[PDB]
């Protein structure tokens, strides 16, 4: 009795790591759908090879037409192929708010909904959460994965605060006017590595952890913690810590995820105590990383305006790695857009109010770049 | 609901302090009884005065002779008590020796029993094993505390390893000719109000540790091969568990014995502000370092104890407390503490035998100590 497991976005880093996993543990798993984009190719006929799967969506028609005898082709393909699929579980590790419907049409199928893309979350918010059972999506992001496991700790109502980790990025310490210098060079993917440079990843974290745990706003922590060992913790009401803790390796919470409740042997190395380690905790500067705060900010607002931050993020960021915006402008235009999104306080009821306020915040960032 | 509280060794640290935790959560906790050995007999007056508790035991039947109304005293006073009390937790925090009979009564009534006395579960190991049902004992020392709330991060069949933390004492890092110099003030000897020589003496010869490591073995059924030791400078992480998928759940929390006390107390059931919480407004760090075992041989020789079973670590724990007295008497070096302990395990294999009964644990006790004497005179 394998848990039959469908990946989306199988070329990318999560999906090969997730595909490596269940080639590892063949009793457990099997792979019965796969979801690519279309700019890797070679990797994506290998993988139809080695699973002997040809259920597979392309996202780009003209890649599709290159490949030939794919089943699911254009934009909504992924989507299509999550809807027609019977399967236990759902890996969604597709890359921004394109992960939108394929999340809304897993968690409409029943099956587990393995979430790496935060974003789906974070712009669906209320209708994405409407859509789910408890416990129905579990997190891939390393940080809630380490959350979920912590929770075990103690009952819900004994939960003090949840504290995220975060790496800080590679400039950590750097002074605002320092930042102003920083090029697309110096910033997984290239907008994995920008979002936690610019701390807009912690950001959308954040909003994941409300979304995921039901936690308020107010008792999500978070600390800086450069080794990124201890991958978030939880603070319980009598004074108690729980912390996860492991050598950085997306294997860990992808297995958890894939196979929750039950732990898979030999996913990851654990940490190794024969040798001499420092774990170091320190405060986030917040005047020079304001985007946790912004984050917060659109998570209280809540209905479509974690929709808007991300949508923001997605258009500064892309204008940042084109050289057309300074490294600070990106967090600078979230916030000019969430000043000026009154209206998208309110709560989703379809998906084409999400996609409403997405469109809404794409040309708002579009003008403040313009200003620019 | 209200959870009725037998504490014996109510006039130590532990039993204070959990008095103290008590008195602050009346709806969750009710002291019903209260024993002490004797020596602090006005505080434990106090302590009938103060809480209305006239449910006491004293086992000193010489100092019970200054009162007229000790309903339990003399040689087993601790024991009968808990025999005829009802109660739903026993908090047993008495020293020594006189804490295993308590401990096997206590198992007999039913009731929880948070247990701090060490002699309970290194001396008394499989009698104390063999009374006790699944879940009845509840450590009460920081480490097996920390151990028991990451085990929640999975199901026993998931557990890789059992890592405790050590503060590595006042002579970490030191060398093997570093430890050639230490002196009984250097490894903790200052008559400090609560306690004896011997917790900071032990903590410096990482025997502590050993014991530790003995008791995660027989509270968790954990193989002594997996029952790993990292020192750790800090001591906010109390312990942590490694799970078979490499995951690693650990319990963090400044150091406050209340914690521990008031989870065993109150087990499943975390008690609401019983400590502070860790902080992460001012910078910090957790350091983690390798013991040197060639320099710091305690533990290991503990898990040689552990393994070969039955009465052997009842005899790992009498031969170091013999040891450690020479050493705070000036008749042997700080080295010579595991050297003794070393030599006496050695030469004890007629104890690896199950113990039958209380008798067979002190007979083991009684030789170790004997032959522990005999390694320091040299007869
Ligand atoms: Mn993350
Ligand atoms: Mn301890």
């Amino acid at each position: 009795g394998r848990l039959r497991v469908v990946v989306l976005g199988s070329t990318g880093s999560i999906g090969t790591q997730a595909l490596q996993v269940i080639a590892d543990n063949p009793d457990r798993f099997e792979v019965v759908g796969l979801a690519a984009g279309g700019a890797h190719l070679d990797t994506l006929l290998r993988q139809r090879a080695q699973t002997g799967v040809t259920n597979i969506a392309v996202a780009d028609e003209h890649a599709a037409q290159r490949v030939g005898d794919i089943p699911y082709h254009g934009s909504d393909a992924a989507t299509r192929l999550v809807e027609q699929t019977e399967a236990d579980v759902v890996l969604n590790a597709l890359v921004g708010a394109l992960g939108l419907r394929p999340t809304l049409a897993a968690l409409k199928t029943g099956a587990r909904l393995a979430l790496a893309n935060k974003e789906s979350l974070v712009a669906g918010g209320s209708l994405v959460l409407r859509a789910a059972r408890p416990g129905q999506i579990v997190p891939v992001d390393s940080e809630h994965s380490a959350l979920a496991q912590c929770l075990r700790g103690g009952t819900p109502d004994e939960v003090a605060k949840l504290v995220l980790t975060a790496s800080g990025g590679p400039f950590r310490g750097w002074s605002a006017a320092d930042l102003e210098h920083v090029t697309p060079e110096q910033a997984m993917g290239p907008m994995n590595t920008l979002n936690s440079a610019s701390l807009v990843n912690k950001g959308l974290e954040v909003i994941e952890t409300h979304l995921l745990f039901g936690i308020p706003y107010d008792r999500i922590d978070v600390v800086v913690h450069p080794q990124s060992i201890i991958h978030s913790m939880v603070t319980f009401i009598d004074g108690s810590t729980i912390a996860q803790a492991s050598p950085p390796d997306m294997k860990l919470p992808i297995s958890l995820a894939l196979g929750w409740p039950r732990r898979v042997s030999g996913a990851a190395a654990a940490c190794d105590f024969h040798t001499a380690s420092s774990w170091e905790f320190e405060p986030l500067d917040t005047d020079v990383f304001p985007a946790v705060e912004l984050a917060r900010q659109a998570g209280v607002a809540g209905g479509c305006m974690t929709a808007v931050y991300n949508a923001a993020n997605e258009e500064a960021a892309a204008a940042f790695l084109a050289g057309r915006i300074g490294f600070p402008a990106i967090v600078g235009i979230i916030a000019d857009v969430l000043h000026a999104a009154d209206q998208w306080a309110v709560e989703p009821a379809t998906v084409d109010d999400v996609l409403d306020a997405q469109r809404w915040a794409r040309e708002r960032a579009q003008r403040a770049v313009s200003g620019m």
